[PDB]
């Protein structure tokens, strides 16, 4: 065929029910991850080809930079109770990866702060229940597809996306495959 197994994705010998239709997972200490984000723009060119109705979520992992990466899950479950997830992605990228200006939860706390959201409504948000059960929900969506590595995708619990069979001499065309791949998988 033209989208085979093992080639343009893997399949789960453990399919997830229940799963979010399109999940992805990243860490801000990624480096691919800021490229996905960054300078190919995976996410928001696979929602322009998804069909609608469907949901798209993703979600931060703990396996890398220590302690700062717990912290890092904590705030992007911050960064999604308050909707703020486009003000803060880039600036944390760039503060973790570029800058270099991230070394403690006070310094996340600055990228949020300087976005725009008050103080007083973070460290609330941080503390709050609603918050830690987002952070177990991230955690829980990771360990049920025994995730290892990011940047991740995965379709409807049963599909993962293998970018490493596609082809990186077009970063534009890398990402029109990618993004057909989820539409091919999600049509599945």
């Amino acid at each position: 065929a033209q989208y085979e197994d093992g080639k343009q994705y893997t399949t789960l010998e453990k399919p997830v029910a229940g799963a979010p239709q399109v999940l992805e997972f990243f860490s801000f200490f990624c480096p691919h991850c800021y490229q996905f984000e960054e300078v190919l723009h995976i996410s928001d060119n696979v929602k322009k080809k998804l069909p609608e109705g469907v949901k798209m979520t993703k979600y931060h992992v703990n396996f890398m930079g220590g302690d700062l990466g717990k912290d890092l899950t904590q705030a992007w479950a911050v960064a999604m109770a308050l909707g703020v997830e486009d003000k803060v992605t880039v600036p944390l990228f760039e503060g973790v990866q570029k800058t270099q200006t991230i070394r403690s939860a006070s310094d996340i706390r600055d990228v949020f702060i300087n976005a725009g959201i008050k103080g007083e409504e973070y460290d609330a948000a941080w503390n709050s229940f609603v918050v830690k059960s987002l952070v177990a929900q991230q955690e829980k969506a990771a360990a049920d597809v025994q995730l290892r590595g990011v940047p991740a995708m995965f379709v409807n619990g049963k599909y993962q996306l293998n970018p490493q069979g596609m082809d990186t001499s077009n970063m534009d065309v890398f990402v029109q495959q990618y993004a057909d791949t989820v539409k091919y998988l999600s049509e599945k």
